[PDB]
């Protein structure tokens, strides 16, 4: 993988710019892997997938802190509370570099 962390999903509420748990949270392995570049969430507790995430070379990436990190791709928002600052630097620089990869011309 690029980049594995156990982290909480993430998704937008009601309000105008605020972010919940998805589910009311737990931790969830979220893995960026690679042809197709993912990112896979997949809750602790029941090993439910949570959050299935194609990468797109255009994808919008929010450092909003150092432990909480959305992205877009056209519309679709997803987002990560990390438990730790160097738990969301891995992950940053894991989605980086599968663009990187993806990316050909």
């Amino acid at each position: 993988s690029y980049a594995r962390v156990r982290a909480v999903v993430m998704t937008r509420d009601d309000s105008s710019g605020g972010w919940l748990q998805l589910g009311g949270g737990g931790l969830s392995s979220v893995t960026v892997s690679k042809t197709e570049f993912l990112v896979h969430g997949e809750r602790l507790r029941d090993k439910t997938v949570v959050l299935e995430c194609v990468l797109r070379r255009d994808l919008v990436y929010n450092k909003v802190t150092p432990t909480f990190h959305h992205w877009r791709i056209g519309d679709k928002k997803f987002g990560l509370t990390f438990q730790s600052p160097a738990d969301a630097r891995a992950f940053d620089r894991g989605i980086r570099r599968a663009i990187e990869d993806l990316s050909q011309g």
